[PDB]
């Protein structure tokens, strides 16, 4: 089972990924990791564990379209079984979505259909909302609109900071992420008519309940 | 619990949403029934019933915002907990949509997001579909754009005419339409956030599954 992460930065939810396969959590490998910021540790984090690299900066193509295009082709050369996005910062074009349709993941930090884009924990900080989290779902074209799959919430206090509760969140992507991934490979989560189901059953708007 | 519906022609949806105040299924009463079209054989439905009818010519207003201003002026008479649209062949204007936010709802005759709009059944022998269908949802700008709140599929085969297929849709109406309105009349359907909850539930894109 090949995997193949996209990242733009410190690639926590990677390392993640990497233990899982490791430890065979998740029967798997992966195979690539994809970053369109030649900075991200990430690729450092993927380096020391024997995984081969790339980069592709915005600025070596002229459109949104030859950029994943040529995303497609590098990443296709490592024969993925899913495409995974872990801090991935870069909007993805319909072809791209469409050439992976159904074995495209993500992970966004807020309890989706709640703040999609960007930005999520100050939101929900300063909207004053009494619980937060993350959500990990299937890739459509619309900006976190795709099936959720699973959905980590996490209690927000008086005091808290933002990075406070991010720290908090992050610690359930680690833990829902990789497990989401090993439902995939072992081919017990799938999505038809734009819904996910796990073990053949269709999940609620928010993920598995 | 007052109910004021919306027609524009045969009113059979009208009908069966009657007949349930009338077994108490919805546990309402249809307080007026209005209609754009003076034929509208709906109103003699109502008229039969001892319910008070209404009609609105488009041509005697010079702008639809005044004769959906008039439509709010005298549906309001009846002070409605819900206003319901069953065969409504009229686009109502975002501040009508505004005054009845939340307790707003149509029936259109599709599977939305399939076929927004007129002539949805000729679209689906035409364009070869295996299951045709109606859904009922919370009206908003959008048209048919709303928040789906059920849907009733019905199978296509070869064979079937496109009377054959609207009869058979027009079943299902007839069955979801009464149940949907008794869901809002224990309050036990509510909008907000753009979304439909069943039991303070969120229901996905496609209507209660
Ligand atoms: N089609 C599609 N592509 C996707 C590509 C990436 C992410 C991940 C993530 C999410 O899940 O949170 C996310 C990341 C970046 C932006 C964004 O707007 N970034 C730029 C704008 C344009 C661009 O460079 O792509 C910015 O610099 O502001 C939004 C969401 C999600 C999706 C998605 O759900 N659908
Ligand atoms: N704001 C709003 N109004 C609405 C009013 C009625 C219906 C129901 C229905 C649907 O669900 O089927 C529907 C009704 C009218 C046309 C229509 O195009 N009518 C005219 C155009 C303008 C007019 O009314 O003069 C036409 O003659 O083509 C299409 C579909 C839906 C909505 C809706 O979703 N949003
Ligand atoms: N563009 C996708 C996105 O929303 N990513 C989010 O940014 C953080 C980066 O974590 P990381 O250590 O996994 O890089 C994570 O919290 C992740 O959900
Ligand atoms: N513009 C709304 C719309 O498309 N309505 C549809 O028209 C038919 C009229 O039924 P009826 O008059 O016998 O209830 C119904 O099938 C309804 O869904």
């Amino acid at each position: 089972m090949n995997i193949v992460v996209l990242i733009s930065g410190n690639g926590s939810n990677l390392q993640a990924i990497i233990d899982a396969c490791k430890t065979n959590k998740i029967k798997g490998t992966v195979r690539a990791v994809f970053s369109n910021k030649a900075d991200a540790f990430g690729l450092e984090r993927a380096r020391q564990a024997g995984i081969a690299t790339h980069t592709l900066i915005a600025s070596a193509f002229d459109s949104r379209e030859a950029y994943d295009r040529e995303l497609i082709h590098e990443i296709d050369m490592y024969a993925p079984d899913v495409v995974v996005l872990a801090g991935f910062m870069r909007i993805l074009s319909p072809a791209f979505v469409s050439h992976y349709a159904g074995r495209l993941l993500n992970i966004h930090p807020s309890l989706l259909p709640k703040y999609p884009g960007l930005h999520t924990h100050r939101q929900a900080l300063e909207n004053g909302d009494e619980e937060h989290g993350t959500s990990v779902h299937f890739v459509t074209d619309e900006l976190d609109g795709g099936p959720v799959i699973l959905q980590a919430k996490v209690p927000v206090f008086a005091g808290d900071s933002e990075d406070d509760i991010t720290a908090r969140v992050q610690t359930q992507e680690h833990a829902i992420y990789p497990l989401v991934i090993s439902w995939f490979a072992d081919g017990r989560l799938k999505m038809h008519e734009n819904a996910a189901w796990l073990d053949g059953q269709r999940l609620p708007p928010q993920g598995y309940a």
